[PDB]
């Protein structure tokens, strides 16, 4: 009969009738391959953590209504049993909105099939979806509660609701009530908000324990004074003590100094507070999982965060510093700490052109294009992530430049424009809404539109993507559209059908071998694209994510060794969006480079 | 069809009618665990080598007569296939004597069951056993000959016979006949000797191609003219170009500069000569496989040799520089080079004493001892390697120290002496032939005798080991011996019977465990083990005998520990046999401990 509870009399948690406080670090299972889940967790224990904290992204697990992913890398139950096996308790944060620099805050984009939906409110179509989701997730989590022999000790309802404009208290009351139904009356439910009465006003609720977040810049006495105003009794809790900070493409890489973190951490622990270090390891936004902030600016592939464990799991100076702080409070485990993984530079691998996007439409769109008078959104067209080709035919003649414009800023988020197979340039959400083009009447106008990531914070999380308003040409609304949803994932895995200034968006491919019978190969590596511009990359069909060395700060992408093979050659595929170094008479330039050190902080 | 031959007309080899010169590197499969064979051979290929050279040590395959080892780490057949699948050719040196800083130059100790045997001669008994070995080994090598689809292009007969006193050309001719009988008339047979007519006089034989060896100290012109005296036509060949040199316990670690090796390799290659690098990777003398020189000085566990690839297989600056040399003459393979393995510091592990050697006699010697009026040698007692316990009783009270002595200097090679369970010190071949002892009349006198390695070079390779002559106490010969051969390898694998059968301290076994976690892709890793406070002994991890430790003498302080004998979840058990002094007395356990570190210390004091 295991018990975990707040005792108010005494300003703390009781675990099994005894005083308890947690020292946790965040780890997101959706951002670390399962291959490495025990590595990262074990390193977390060795630092002195008695708990971990994680988010459950709805959209990672329910990509379409009634279609579930809980296997392999999506096996959340396994991740929690793994944490338990290693002696770690768990703080579970199941949203349904998690924020987290992740696609639409973890909300599934199919919710937007109701165009008018008010996300994160008592909108009844939103509520009915959430209830179906909780009715699949929470029964999986019930046996992993502490009270029933598992690791979960507390659960977060919603995520920083006090920061959302809606302030719908019946939304919260619904979530409480549904969580209580599936989890019982004993589980400690709580909320997390910014440490200021302005944020706690809409975020707090009777019957949910109110906690705060804040990092190294904040006055710690005040942050806790604002929590105490909402909970005069119970434990002090900083649910997200920032070890670092997010990035955006085109902005310098964020860093927080080791001593600042140590200092504040020591101060927080000395008060007897429970605390969670956000992030302890950040990892990677593989494939299309990154989020974005408003006004539109996307987060990059790497979620390194300047965390104590680096993107690839490495032990940093910051890791050891915090471990030494934790040591002043708790006996920390003995034994040697598992190492940073070995990294190998496989070198330069030559690639060659396979097919433009243009030529691969039979294989990218086997079901055929959809015809619309005006443009349709990604959502209307049944695609959530990646790329959609919008094709029209020129009505006038344009031997002289003619402005192609989205007057309402309706290219969400970036379009690669070509006319009769000649690249014209690029349109960008907020930055470039007009572009001059040329060609003949009846010439095919092509727009390859990229969803660069759905906003995850603020008001504009209802982010459809695509051409969301009309385009004009010499101010005349363009009409009659042939819209091609693109199955890039399937096409890449099948080598685009056949197996056994700007350029046109295209796929380039090449191979490299790794000898078998070598105990220490393959190893993890980092891939680099010197001379390429913007695009997507797969290795052996695994989408490692986005590259953009023309904007930075991220130049390299992380490649975990377990996708690499020795019995047959490894295939690298690059989808270049802007300009490829491959026209030239020198095939040597049409190439990528594997290196043994990340470059995630370029100027 | 496939042909490899000498073209005398043109001072070259012909490979399928095409000109061919080899750039080889020595690797000894018996000094590299099988688990890493492929790693090292690929590292060799990427250096630009097109061939490898290796020795087949007879004692490594036939530890008793008619009883063979050709599996796992002894599968030379698989080694040779592996080299062939990587596109490498092979030059085989099957002895039957190989020298090679290896126990008895590779010769099995059991040949000494005939006391008067003249090794490496027409002694009919030596010959009959050589013949029998070749009837086993050579037919396995036949399909690996180049002309039959395998990698082996040349075969060395004997090893520097010209350096040996006997000069028995009937012996050489007998080898030549039997090599022909088993392998045929087209295989290229050759000899290797020092580059000087004094060595070449007895080493060279009509019908066997004469090659020389020499290193970075020797004048290349002179060395190759000495070769031209015996073979005026055909290729130039240095079969052992020294990349480094051997070690002995107690001397500074041998090194040869990267520039000296590089510049010399260049000049040899420029003459259009075929060359083998000795060693390319040296590796390790695990167990009791090291040898020794005369006057008695044993080589240690590490055969790092200062080779281009280090003991644990690392790419050194020397490797890259030789590869650059080779590049000036040939296309070198494209692609990146497999890396240096990662090393891990598992840290301190505490040990505790389980049992003295005296206490463990029952399990070390389960068929019981041999009784004898005078002492017997390792050979007569049917033991070749390791330790033998000799026991007798004092025939007179020695309350005043009385001298125990081996007048003819016959403690071969080290004895650890105890009286009624009290240690008295050490007798040493050459250095200390007298030890004073105290005890009562009829007290038990125990000598723990260690074979430190049979001599591998010179006239004194018939090195029996043990008490090879009498002992005296107060000048009187001690009689009535009880002699226990010790099956240390079995006993350690059963944890001294514990796991069943499915100033000095007494020699004793010290055990401790350590765990390594599972589900971590990068553990276990290669490591090095170090013995602060200990003195001299043997070490095993999970029953694999990693060799001898002697931090008291050096130059080697760490022993190499390869990853594949370490296990996850299940406890890893360390067994240290300390012979002289363990740090395990003081009421402080933390000192009774060994330590695992991530860099080797073979180059210290
Ligand atoms: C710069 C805008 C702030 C948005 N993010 C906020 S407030 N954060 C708190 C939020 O709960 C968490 O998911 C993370 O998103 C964290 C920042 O990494
Ligand atoms: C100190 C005596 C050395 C004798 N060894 C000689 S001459 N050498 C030549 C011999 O062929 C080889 O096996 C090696 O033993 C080499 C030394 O590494
Ligand atoms: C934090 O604020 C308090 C008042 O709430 C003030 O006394 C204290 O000095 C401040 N501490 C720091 C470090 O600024
Ligand atoms: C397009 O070209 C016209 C005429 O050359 C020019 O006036 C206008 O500024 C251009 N607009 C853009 C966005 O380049
Ligand atoms: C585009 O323009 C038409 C006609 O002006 C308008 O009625 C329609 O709503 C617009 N469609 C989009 C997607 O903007
Ligand atoms: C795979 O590897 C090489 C790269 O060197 C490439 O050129 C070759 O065509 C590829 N083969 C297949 C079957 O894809
Ligand atoms: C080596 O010896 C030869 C004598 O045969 C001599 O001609 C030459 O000077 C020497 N060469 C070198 C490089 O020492
Ligand atoms: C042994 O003891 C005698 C004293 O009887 C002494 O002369 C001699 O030096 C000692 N020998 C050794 C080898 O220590
Ligand atoms: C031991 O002693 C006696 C001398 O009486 C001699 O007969 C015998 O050969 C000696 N044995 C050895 C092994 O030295
Ligand atoms: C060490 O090794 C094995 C592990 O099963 C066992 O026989 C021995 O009793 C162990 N002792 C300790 C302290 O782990
Ligand atoms: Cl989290
Ligand atoms: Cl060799």
């Amino acid at each position: 009969q295991r018990m975990f509870e707040i005792d108010y009399s005494r300003d703390s948690f009781l675990k099994d009738g005894q005083p308890f406080r947690y020292i946790s670090g965040s780890i997101h299972y959706s951002r670390v391959p399962r291959f490495y889940w025990k590595d990262r967790l074990l390193k977390m224990k060795m630092a002195g953590l008695n708990a971990i904290q994680t988010y459950v992204p709805w959209n990672f697990h329910e990509p379409w209504p009634g279609q579930y992913q809980f296997s392999e890398d999506h096996d959340v139950e396994y991740f929690l049993r793994l944490a338990h096996e290693l002696g770690l308790l768990v703080i579970l944060r199941p949203g349904p909105y998690i924020c987290a620099e992740w696609e639409m805050g973890g909300l599934p984009a199919w919710l937007l099939e109701k165009e008018s939906i008010l996300l994160r409110s008592s909108d009844p179509d939103y509520l009915a979806a959430v209830d179906k989701w909780l009715g699949v997730l929470l029964p999986k989590m019930k046996p992993l509660l502490y009270q029933n022999g598992g690791p979960v000790i507390t659960v977060q309802v919603e995520n920083e609701y006090g920061s959302y404009f809606a302030c719908d208290f019946d939304y919260l009351r619904f979530l409480q009530k549904r969580f209580r139904h599936h989890l019982g009356d004993d589980v400690v439910l709580f909320t997390t908000d910014g440490a200021h009465k302005t944020f706690l006003k809409c975020g707090a609720l009777q019957g949910l324990y109110t906690t705060v977040d804040f990092g190294t810049g904040s006055n710690i006495t005040d942050a806790f004074l604002s929590q105490r105003k909402c909970e005069p009794k119970g434990p002090l809790i900083n649910s997200e003590f920032y070890t670092g900070w997010l990035d955006h493409w085109g902005q310098p890489h964020s860093t927080i100094k080791t001593e600042a973190v140590a200092s504040s951490l020591y101060d927080i622990l000395a008060r007897g507070a429970s605390v969670n270090l956000y992030m302890f390891i950040g990892g990677t936004n593989f494939a299309y999982w990154n989020g974005a902030n408003s006004p539109y600016a996307a987060q990059p592939t790497s979620y390194d965060y300047d965390a104590p464990l680096s993107e690839a799991g490495d032990l940093t100076e910051k890791y050891f510093a915090l471990r030494n702080i934790i040591q002043k409070f708790e006996k920390v485990p003995e034994g040697p700490i598992p190492p940073s993984t070995p990294k190998f530079a496989y070198g330069k691998v030559t690639l060659e052109k396979l097919k433009t996007v243009g030529a691969a439409l039979d294989i990218l769109c086997p079901s055929g294009p959809i015809k619309s008078l005006y443009p349709l959104t990604f959502i209307q067209v049944k695609q959530h992530y990646g790329f959609v080709l919008y094709r029209t035919t020129l009505p006038q003649d344009c031997s002289n430049p003619a402005p192609l414009s989205s007057p309402l800023n309706g290219v969400h988020d970036r379009a690669y424009v070509a006319v009769d197979g000649i690249p014209q340039g690029v349109l960008e959400r907020n930055n470039v809404i007009t572009l001059n083009i040329t060609g003949k009447a009846g010439a095919t106008l092509d727009l390859l539109v990229e969803n660069m990531g759905r906003v995850n914070y603020g008001a504009y999380i209802n982010d459809f993507k695509g051409l969301v308003s009309n385009l004009t040409l010499s101010s005349n609304i363009l009409t009659d559209w042939t819209i091609f949803p693109l199955d890039t994932e399937d096409a890449v895995r099948s080598h685009l059908g056949g197996w056994g200034n700007y350029t046109l968006p295209a796929f380039y491919m090449g191979n490299f071998s790794i000898p078998s019978g070598i105990p220490d190969l393959p190893q993890d590596t980092f891939i680099q694209f010197p001379g390429w511009t913007k695009g997507q990359v797969w290795i052996n069909g695994f989408n490692l994510g986005r590259y953009w060395p023309a904007r930075g700060p991220q130049l390299t992408l992380f490649v975990p060794q377990h996708i690499l093979m020795t019995s047959a050659p490894n295939t690298i595929t690059v989808l270049e969006l802007e300009w490829a170094p491959c026209s030239s008479d020198d095939p040597e330039l049409c190439a990528v480079t594997f290196v043994d050190r990340p470059v995630i902080g370029s100027s």
